RNA sequence: GGUGAAAUUCUUGGAUUUAUUGAAGACUAACUACUGCGAAAGCAUUUGCCAAGGACGUUUUCAUUAAUCAAGAACGAAAGUU
């Protein structure tokens, strides 16, 4: 079960870049799920969805696929996000790519660990990934070190 | 910044705005109007100098010296050329 968000808390921060998989589209916008963080839903509105004039949404969004975005407002009581998509700079997307790729590696490795040990990812992340992220900022550099220095 | 909306561009070597100032070059807002001057272009900050001009007033002076003009000439917006 893929849960237990990458970061040390399940909620977003006010300015961050993130990457999102679209789940559906409504008329006012799309309330979609975050993948840089665990599962929390939030709106992306059509007015702040496309760069150019919004002529089509099917071509741009491509529901079921991965896109870059940022977060502007946060609901820190029960969980709701306001996100943005047009304000992604040419430099933003590159670092979003690298951050999501390292996160995806560290997620798939420990997902395999959970599947082979049949223990929820929450406990495994709390026991292993979190202290390593505390110590060296991200667990992937720790994995590289463990390859080199044990 | 900018735009229908964006992007290019400048920014924690702190831009955008904030106060004093300093430099440069342009130009003369509002007053500015069915208003003025000039042959036409054109002419709008102040002051001085330089000469010029229309209009009016004139019981001033000369007495046709005038009108339009091929040839010839003077100015001639903007742009452009040394
Ligand atoms: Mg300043
Ligand atoms: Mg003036
Ligand atoms: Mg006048
Ligand atoms: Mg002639
Ligand atoms: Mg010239």
């Amino acid at each position: 079960t893929s849960h237990c968000r990458f970061y040390e808390n399940k909620y977003p921060e006010i300015d961050d870049i993130v990457m999102v998989n679209v789940q559906q589209i409504a008329e006012m916008g799309a309330y979609v799920k975050l993948l840089e963080y665990d599962n929390i839903e939030g709106m992306i509105l059509l007015s702040e969805l496309s760069r150019r004039r919004i002529r089509s949404i099917q071509k741009l969004i491509r529901v079921g696929k991965n896109d870059v975005a940022v977060v502007l407002r946060v609901d820190k009581e029960k969980g709701y996000i306001d996100l943005s998509k047009r304000r992604v700079s040419s430099e933003d997307i590159i670092k979003c790519e690298e951050k999501y790729q390292k996160s995806k590696t560290v997620h798939s490795i420990l997902r395999y660990c959970a599947e082979k040990f049949q223990i929820p990812l929450e406990e495994l992340y709390k026991t292993i990934a979190w202290p390593l992220s505390r110590k060296f900022g991200h667990a992937y550099e720790a994995f590289k070190l463990s390859i080199i220095d044990e």
